[PDB]
């Protein structure tokens, strides 16, 4: 039953892949080959060349993302041949190192065996490779908020955070016939970190913020051709607005934009004076001019929708439908500066994609 | 069969309006009485106190709309008695006066005879009753793109604007009988216009920017229980984003961010100084501080939002769901700042409502 799920996605993936690639010939023998393959044993096992072709379909697919002008340059590790706890710690450590580059942030897939029977082999339980901790008991808030309940299950595993606002989360994962994860601190030295401070304004730097240089997205499935792997982290390099509009600002995450208006010496006692709006653009532009000083790889919102733009273009000309999700691609802020707000797209799911999965904690 | 949609939506209607207003018990006699109207004439009239009962429900019933809080406090003027083409001008006249109120503004409609058989009886050509007309010829843009087919129709029928960057349309409408629209100027004593300045930044009056102080939208149809009122303007008070994020910011409307960099002192050169988000936020400021001054209403985004926010909590206190279209009920500036750009909201449509209808122009 569920070869008749695969074998389906299967035809329909390698008749995709292999026009795109040039090798429409090949497609009849290789799915004969295929066929067999999951007659005989339950499932099929992908060239190199389908695997990285494959996850960049699914980043070109990926409705929400505004980068995704860059699809084919994504680089993509084979990491199939993992058995051990310690190869998957190297290899994220690795990823960690390859993808950094020093600052040259290379977008970057690592891909670990995937899913046999609807059985991990790998269960990644970080939301991000590199995330800091956050904290809640009696009053006290410490760190991100977001982080707080896989903080909690890491400390029922025998980590204890030094709770600063940024302690970094340590790899989580658990291996298939294990009843529990194991954790590993990351070496500092593989983790570049921003501080944040503004061009003009000196006080800025009094607020002590910084952030983390890459965001790994490590806790989506990405499925190829019927094939469901799990566990295959992923990064590109940030947009500003991520760090500024959202995980420095929100009231739920750290909630800074009343500190802001204080050090850039507006009040923030009247709506109609605008002082959120303006301490966003001022943290905005701190994080943006911050990264840029350190050789950290960032991109603008303005220069992001200009690259999208031209990503909407290619698809035109190379004859592929676009999809898109308006609710995620507008930046926020300033969106309606964008092409992106004043246009429609259609939502439609399109597979290679990236997926949520549940989480294992929780 | 049209007896069909509309004792369909007569019954739908009058048994939620009369439920709203505690009269359950006179339904079954209403009902009785609009069923032997609509097999004698073809259609059926709303008491008055429907009528104003049916525009409230569809203020509250517009899922694009930030500001429905106030939708039970709407002033509803019943013109159904208009026969002629001055009573609809001094009708349009009246409601700029009521509505601007001295700057207080009162959100207010003016209904207008409805469709008979489909047929119009008054048909309103303006998309406001106060909007700039627009120009363009031979590289030479004046004025207000968005106005440039309606300001070229009125050229058509003997108006001649003078091509400042704020001429006034005239009221324009056409009349069942008549091939062809008749147009009036607005009396210049009826129309407020609110200069822009800045609070701190003196210059800022170089850019002689002005608008409106009340945005009266002529265009939309009313529908309340099957019943078309075509021609039923109505009005609020703006929220300052619509004026300082969209009218006078977008490229194709007055286009003005590059002129505001330049007299707050910002350069304009590079997207990653967010100097059209820095831009966007004096403009904003500056707006709600002259309409401020000047005694004019206006609300900023901010405030707008937690209003909503007790519309929703009012919604569920009456038991009535919510309904709300998340695309345009986000503000143009920070809007993650605001709960609204957290939550999701149900898009679909209830009745009685506003519509869009096509211009008769074009
Ligand atoms: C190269 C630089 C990249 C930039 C600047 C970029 C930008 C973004 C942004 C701003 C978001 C919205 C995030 C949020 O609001 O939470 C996003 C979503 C997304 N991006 Fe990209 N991206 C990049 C590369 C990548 C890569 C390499 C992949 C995968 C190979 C990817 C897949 C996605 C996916 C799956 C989402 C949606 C996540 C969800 O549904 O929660 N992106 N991207
Ligand atoms: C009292 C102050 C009011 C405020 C501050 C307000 C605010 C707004 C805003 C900001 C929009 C979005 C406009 C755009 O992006 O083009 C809007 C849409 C709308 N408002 Fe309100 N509004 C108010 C009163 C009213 C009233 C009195 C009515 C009708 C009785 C109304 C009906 C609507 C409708 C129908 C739309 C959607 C128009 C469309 O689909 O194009 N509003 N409102
Ligand atoms: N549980 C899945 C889940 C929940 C929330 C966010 C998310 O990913 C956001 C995301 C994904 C990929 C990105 C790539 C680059 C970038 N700058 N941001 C990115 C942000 C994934
Ligand atoms: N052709 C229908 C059409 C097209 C575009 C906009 C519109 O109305 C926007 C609108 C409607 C009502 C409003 C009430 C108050 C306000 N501040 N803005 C408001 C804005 C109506
Ligand atoms: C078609 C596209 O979604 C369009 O730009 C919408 C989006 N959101 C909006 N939101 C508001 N309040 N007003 C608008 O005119 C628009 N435009
Ligand atoms: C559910 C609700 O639409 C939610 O706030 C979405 C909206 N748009 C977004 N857009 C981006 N880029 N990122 C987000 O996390 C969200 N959140
Ligand atoms: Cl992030
Ligand atoms: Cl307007």
């Amino acid at each position: 039953e569920e070869k008749e799920i695969l074998w389906n996605e299967a035809k329909a993936f390698i008749a995709a892949c292999y026009q795109e690639l040039g090798k429409a010939a090949e497609v009849k023998d290789r799915l004969a080959d295929i066929k067999s393959e999951i007659d005989l044993t339950g499932s099929y096992v992908h060239t190199k060349e389908e695997l990285e072709h494959g996850a960049k379909m699914a980043w070109r697919n990926s409705n929400r993302c505004i980068g995704r002008l860059f699809w084919n340059s994504l680089n993509v590790i084979d990491r199939r041949d993992v058995r051990t706890k310690e190869e998957v710690r190297d290899a994220l450590f690795h990823h960690i190192e390859t993808a950094t580059n020093n600052g040259k942030i290379r977008p970057t897939i690592t891909i670990f065996p995937p899913e046999e029977k609807g059985e991990k082999q790998v269960e990644i339980w970080n939301h991000q490779l590199i995330r800091y901790a956050g904290y809640e008991s009696d009053g006290e808030r410490i760190g991100d908020p977001a982080s707080c309940s896989l903080t909690a299950a890491c400390e029922e595993l025998g980590w204890r955070g030094e709770r600063t606002d940024f302690d970094l989360l340590p790899l989580i994962f658990r291996m298939k016939g294990d009843e529990q994860p194991v954790w590993y601190e990351l070496p500092r030295s593989l983790v570049i970190e921003v501080p944040i401070t503004h061009p003009d304004i000196e006080a800025f730097s009094d607020l002590e913020l910084k952030w983390y240089g890459v965001p790994i997205i490590s806790d989506m499935k990405l499925e190829v051709g019927g094939i469901h792997y799990n566990a295959a982290p992923f990064n590109g390099w940030y947009m500003g607005t991520e760090i500024g509009a959202r995980n420095l600002a929100d009231e739920k995450r750290y909630d800074k934009l009343k500190k802001v208006a204080s050090v850039i010496g507006i009040a923030a006692d009247y709506n109609t004076d605008l002082w959120k709006d303006q301490a966003l653009v001022e943290l905005n532009k701190a994080v943006l001019h911050s990264y840029k000083k350190q050789g950290v790889s960032i991109v603008d919102h303005h220069t992001a929708a200009s690259q999208f733009k031209r990503f909407e273009e290619q698809a035109e000309e190379a004859g592929r439908k676009l999809t898109g999700d308006w609710t995620w691609l507008i930046p926020p802020i300033s969106p309606a500066a964008t092409h992106i707000f004043h246009r429609s797209y259609d939502n439609s799911i399109v597979k290679p994609n990236y997926f949520y999965q549940d989480k294992p904690y929780e």
